[PDB]
C-alpha cells in the first residue's frame, strides 16, 4: 500500500511539475486519474516499453489527450524510451511531450487525441481489428493474437456523437475485449458539467449493448481490478464509470479552474503538503521506479509471444508467413494490368472492378460503407459481411456512421494486419472531416473511397451534390486526393492510395458512366498529372480532373476544328503531380503557355495551374443528368470559348 | 374509414406515380408513412396552407428527406400552392419538388432536408425557440407563442451521431412541445436493418430523458392519435416508435428495393390492385380533395392569432413592438463606434467586447459555445445561463457538442424571433461541417465563431491548430469567412455579420493577443480587403489576413530599411472584397506588381491574388507562441525574404 500510494503520488507530481515548468496545460485530471494509470501499466496490462510495436501488447488510448501528462508520466516510470528530460520539456518545441498525444511521435502513443470523441472512437477499430486477426490466425493450442483494448475517456468524450455511434457499433459487434474508463468527475471546462450533460450515460451505453460497472472511488485500487475482472469475463465491451476529484488533493480540486491552467506555486505546495509528498519537481525516489520498471516484464512477455510463433511456425507454416508479412505491413506484388473495360462506365463501378481483381490477393484488405454499399460498389467480389455470427467477413455494414466509420477505420489501420478503406458520397466526407484529418496527423494510410462527386449525379440535388469538397480536402496536409478520370485511372488510382504508406488517400468517383481512356495513357496517373492527348506546338492546355477531363477532349475537338491547337492534361491528383520533378511538371504546363482548368467544384484554388476556370461556384440544383450538368455550365461549347478568350 | 383510406393512398399514390414518372426517387417509406402525413395536416397540426409563414404555426420537419414526395403529396392535397403538374415535375430542373426538401423552394418545407440527422437536429433549436419565444413574450391572458414541432425521422436519422448530441440536450432543456416520429421498417439501404443497426433505441431515448412511446401499426389511426395525446401531455419531448412497411401495399413490400427506385409498372400495377386504387396516375377524387382542404381551418386558426396580438398590442404596447420587430427580422439601432482599446488584445477578448457593447440593443441576440464558454469570449455581459429552471437566458451551454450546436443554432434562426451564433475553436469546425453547409444553402444567417485560428495558439499542439480550415470554408458557396486582423476590424466583422441575412458567416479569432490597428482604419474591413499603410510608388504589395496583417507590416518597416517600398493590405474577408466594383479592387490591388501573401495556414487558393504565399502547408507543433509561429516560418524577415525574390 505504501508503494502504490508512493507511485501514484509519483505520477501526480510528474504531472503536477511538468504543466508547472511548462505554465501551459492540464493537471487536474492527471491528478484525479493517475490511481488508474498506475494500475494499468504495472499490474493489468501487458506492454514491452522496450518495444512499443510488440503485436501483441494490449493497447491503451488516452481518448481524454488533454490529460497527456497522465500518459508522459506513466511511460517515463515504467522504462520507455522517455527521460526525466522530456517530462521537463513538456510542451516546448520539439519535445517527445506535446501538449496532446501524437501517435508515432512519442513511444508507447497508440493514437494521436486531443479531438474529443476520436480516441474512445478509434479504439472500436483496434479492438474490431485484435477480434479479427483472432478469428483469422488463432488456432487449437496457438493463441498468437490475444490482447486487449483500454481506453479512459472524459465526459466530453462521450457527449461527443461519434463517441455515440462507435458505441453503438462496438455493442453490434460484440468487443468483448474492449474496456473504457470513464472519469466521472462531473467537472467542464463551463463548469459544473450539470449544465449541459445529465443524461444517465450508463443507461444509454447498456442499451448499445454495453455492459457497466461503477468504481465509487478512483483510489480503491482493489475496487479497480475486480471492476476490469468482470468486464474480462463478460461477452460485451464494458464502460466502467469511475468517480474521481479533478485536481485531487489541492486546493483547486472538484473546480474547473484545475482543468486547464497550472496550479500555481501557492497550490502545488499545498498539494505537496496535502499528499504527503517530500520530493522536489521531477524527483521521484529510486523506490518507485524499482517497482515501476517494465522492461523485464516486458521482454518476458514478449519473448513468450515470439516463442509461441516458433510453435505456430511449425504447425502452420503458410499462415505463420502470411501474418508476418501482414503484421509487417508488407504488401504482396500488387497486379500490374488493370481489369478489362469494353464499355462507358462509372469511376464508381470501375472502382468496384478494381476491389474485385485487388482483394482476393490482398487477405489483409477489409472494406465497408456507410449504409451506400450497393451505391458505393465497395463490397468486393468474395468478402462476406463481418458480424458476431460470422467475425471472419472482411466487409463491415458501418450504418449511417460516416464519422465513426473514418475513426474505425483509422483504428483497424494502426493495429497492424490489415488495411480498411470505406466509403460514402464525397459530400458526407463533411460528416467525418475530424477523422480524415486525424488519418493524415499520425500518418496513417487509410483510404477514403467517396462516389457521386458532383452535380452530375443528378436528382438528390444540392444537399447532395458536392461543390467546395474536392478543395477543402485538397487544402489539407498529407491528404492525397485522386479523382481518376475513367476505368482505367481509376485502376491505377487504387494501386496509388495502396503504396502510399505516408497518410491517407481519397479516392473520388462518379455516379454517372463516362467514357473508357487508353489503358497505355491512364497509366499517366501514377506521375499525379500527365499529357493525356497532346498536340503539334500547343497554343495552349485544356487541364481538367475526373469526369471534365471527358469535356476537355470534345472541347479540344471543337478547337481542333477552328485551327486552335490545345493539349489536354488529365489532373487526376494535385498532390502526386506537385511531388513530381520540375522539369516534368513543365513538360506537361509549359511556362507562357494559356492554360483553362475544368472541373465540377469551386474554382478556389485553381489558379495556382490555370489562367481560367470552367467551375462551381455555387450549389446544385435536383435535376437529371446530363440536364442538370450542362445547364450548370458543363458544355464543350463553354469549354471552347473559355480558352477562345485567352487567345 | 372510407375517406381516410381513400386519402391516405391519395397520398400512397400521388408518391409512387411521381417516383414512377421521373423514373428517380423513394417511393418506399411514403408508401409506409402515407397514414402519418395524413393525420399530421388533416387533424393533428395547426397550420396556414394560405400562409406557410404564419408564424405560431406548428412546424413539420421531415428528416428523413429522401421521402420528399410523402411532403408534396399531403402539401398538395391540403391546398399549399403546390400544383398538380409540380407533383408530375418531380426532380425536374427548377421544379417546386426537388428530390429532397429545399427551405424557401417549396411553401411548406421548414427546413432543407436530405443529409440524414439533419432534419431531427435542427427542430430542436425550433422548439427551443418556440419555447423561449413563449417564456419571453406571453401574459397572462395573452398567449401569443404557442406551437408544436414535430418531426419525421428514419433509422438512419437515429444512428448518426448529431441526432443523439441534439437529444441529450433536447431531454436536458425538457422541450416538451418537441415530438419526433420513428418510422420504425426495419430496412436500411444495405438491406435489413440489423445488418448495423440492433441497439435499443427508445431505452437510449429515455436515458437522454424522453418519453418513449409505441405504435404497432402505422395503418391504425387511433392508436397514432392516442400516442400523440400522450406526448402533449407530458413534459418530456417525445420519441414515437411507429412500425410500417416500406413499400407497404407492393410486390416489393419489407424490401431495400422499395427504398430508392422506382416501383415500376408491374409493381405499380400490382399496387393498385392489392390497395384497390382504380384511380389513374396524378388522379385524386374530389372527394379528398374536398375532405383534405385545409385553406378554410387554416385562415381561421391564424384569424384567431391576428386577433390575439391586436389584443396584445393593447395590452403591451412595446412588448407587441419588440416582437413584430423581431418577427420581421429587423435590426434595431446598433452602436456605430467600436469599443474603445488600450492594449494588444486578442480578436477573442476584443469579440466578447463588441458583444458587451452589441447585446444590450439586442433582445434577440443569444450566443453560445461548446464547452469553450471562457476561451471563446461567447458569453457577453448582461447574458445569463439559459436552463429549464431559467428560460429566459440567452446564453447556451451546448457542451462538447459542435456539431448538434450548428445545427441547433440554425433552427433557432431560422425560427423567427432570434439570431444565434454560439463558437468552439476553428479546428473543431470540421465536428459541425454538414450544419454550416445546411446554414449556406438555406441562406440562414447563422454566425458561426471560431476562436484559436491559428499555429499562434501555442501549446495546445497540431491536433488543435488549424491549417487547411480557412480555405476548406471560403470555397463554400454563400458562407462569408472574416478574419479580423484586430481589435477593431473585430467590431466592424460584427457588424458585416449582423448586418448579412442571405447566408451564414464565420468569424475568425486568435488566441493570442495581437497589436490594435488605427480606429478609423479597421473600418475598412466594411469593404472586404482595403490598403492599410500605402506608400508612395509602390513597388509592390503584401497582402494579409487577421493576425498576418501585423507581421506584413512589420515586413514593410524592414523592406524599408533596405529601401524597398511596400503597401500592406488587409483582406479579411474575400467573399466581402469579392463583392466589391472591380475598379476598387485594381486600386486595392493595382494589376502589374508583384504580391506577396501572408498567412497562417495552407497556401492553395492564395494564388488567385498572390504571386508568392508565405504560407503553412503542413500540421503544426506543440511550442509556445511566438516560438512556434517563428519557427514555423512567419517571420518578418521570411516574408521580406519573399518579397525580394520578386523584385
Amino acid at each position: 500500500r505504501d508503494l502504490e500510494t508512493l507511485s501514484v503520488n509519483a505520477i501526480r507530481f510528474l504531472a503536477i511539475d511538468a504543466v508547472e515548468k511548462a505554465r501551459s496545460g492540464h493537471p487536474g485530471m492527471p491528478m484525479g486519474m493517475a490511481p488508474l494509470a498506475y494500475l494499468l501499466f504495472r499490474e493489468v496490462m501487458r506492454h514491452n516499453p522496450l518495444d512499443p510495436d510488440w503485436p501483441d501488447r494490449d493497447r491503451f488510448v488516452l481518448s481524454a489527450g488533454h490529460g497527456s501528462m497522465l500518459l508522459y508520466a506513466v511511460l517515463h516510470l515504467t522504462g520507455y524510451d522517455l527521460p526525466l528530460e522530456e517530462l521537463k520539456s513538456f510542451r516546448q518545441w520539439g519535445s517527445k511531450t506535446p501538449g496532446h498525444p501524437e501517435r508515432g511521435h512519442t513511444p508507447g502513443v497508440e493514437v494521436t487525441t486531443g479531438p474529443l470523441g476520436q480516441g474512445i472512437s478509434t479504439a472500436v477499430g483496434l479492438a474490431l481489428a485484435e477480434r479479427k486477426l483472432a478469428a483469422e490466425f488463432n488456432r487449437p493450442g496457438h493463441v498468437v493474437v490475444d490482447h486487449y483494448t483500454y481506453v479512459l475517456a472524459s465526459d466530453g468524450d462521450l457527449m461527443e456523437g461519434v463517441s455515440g455511434e462507435a458505441a453503438s457499433l462496438a455493442g453490434h459487434w460484440g468487443l468483448s475485449k474492449l474496456i473504457v474508463f470513464w472519469d466521472d468527475n462531473r467537472i467542464s471546462i463551463d463548469g459544473p458539467t450539470d449544465l449541459a450533460f445529465t443524461e444517465d450515460v450508463l443507461a444509454r451505453y447498456r442499451a448499445y449493448g454495453w455492459q457497466t460497472l461503477r468504481v465509487e472511488d478512483v483510489n480503491d485500487l482493489e475496487a479497480l481490478r475486480k471492476a476490469i475482472k468482470l468486464a474480462k469475463l463478460d461477452e460485451r465491451p464494458t464502460l466502467i464509470a469511475v468517480r474521481s476529484h479533478i485536481g485531487f488533493g489541492s486546493p483547486k480540486q472538484d473546480s474547473a479552474k484545475a482543468h486547464g491552467e497550472p496550479l500555481g506555486p501557492e497550490a502545488v505546495e499545498a498539494t505537496r503538503r496535502n499528499l504527503g509528498w517530500p520530493y522536489p519537481p521531477f524527483v521521484v525516489p529510486e523506490e518507485v521506479y524499482r517497482h515501476m520498471d517494465m522492461r523485464e516484464k516486458g521482454r518476458a512477455w514478449q519473448e513468450a509471444w515470439e516463442k509461441a510463433l516458433e510453435a505456430y511456425a511449425r504447425a502452420y507454416p503458410d499462415l505463420h508467413q502470411e501474418l508476418m508479412r501482414r503484421l509487417r505491413g508488407e504488401l504482396p506484388p500488387l497486379p500490374e494490368e488493370p481489369p478489362s473495360f469494353d464499355k462507358p462506365i462509372a469511376t464508381r463501378a470501375a472502382s468496384g472492378r478494381a476491389l474485385n481483381l485487388l482483394a482476393p490477393r490482398l487477405p489483409e484488405l477489409l472494406g465497408g460503407s456507410a449504409d451506400l454499399t450497393p451505391s458505393n460498389n465497395t463490397k468486393a467480389e468474395g468478402m462476406e459481411d463481418f458480424s458476431r455470427a460470422n467475425p471472419l467477413g472482411r466487409y463491415l455494414h458501418f450504418g449511417v456512421r460516416e464519422h465513426a466509420m473514418g475513426a474505425i477505420l483509422n483504428g483497424l489501420n494502426l493495429h497492424g494486419g490489415y488495411r480498411a478503406y470505406g466509403g460514402t458520397f464525397l459530400v458526407f466526407s463533411d460528416y467525418m472531416r475530424p477523422a480524415i484529418r486525424l488519418a493524415a496527423l499520425m500518418g496513417v494510410p487509410t483510404v477514403f473511397v467517396f462516389t457521386h462527386d458532383s452535380i452530375a449525379l443528378g436528382e438528390d440535388g444540392p444537399t447532395h451534390q458536392p461543390v467546395e469538397h474536392l478543395m477543402s480536402l485538397r487544402a489539407m496536409p498529407n491528404l492525397f486526393v485522386i479523382r481518376p478520370a475513367d476505368a482505367y485511372e481509376t485502376f491505377y488510382a487504387w494501386l496509388v492510395a495502396l503504396r502510399r504508406k505516408e497518410g491517407p488517400t481519397a479516392l473520388v468517383l462518379t455516379r454517372q458512366a463516362v467514357p473508357l481512356l487508353s489503358p497505355e495513357k491512364a497509366r499517366g496517373l501514377l506521375r499525379g498529372g500527365y499529357v493525356l492527348e497532346d498536340v503539334e506546338e500547343p497554343q495552349g492546355v485544356l487541364v481538367a480532373t475526373g469526369s471534365e477531363v471527358h469535356l476537355a477532349l470534345r472541347a479540344q475537338a471543337l478547337l481542333r476544328e477552328k485551327g486552335v491547337r490545345v493539349r489536354v492534361v488529365s489532373l487526376p491528383s494535385f498532390e502526386l503531380f506537385a511531388a513530381q520533378p520540375e522539369a516534368y511538371r513543365k513538360e506537361v504546363l509549359p511556362p507562357g503557355l494559356p492554360v483553362v482548368a475544368v472541373e465540377a467544384g469551386a474554382s478556389l484554388g485553381w489558379e495556382r495551374y490555370a489562367h481560367k476556370v470552367v467551375a462551381l461556384d455555387r450549389f446544385g440544383a435536383s435535376a437529371p443528368y446530363p440536364e442538370v450538368y450542362e445547364r450548370l455550365g458543363f458544355t464543350p461549347e463553354r469549354v471552347a470559348e473559355a480558352f477562345l478568350s485567352l487567345v
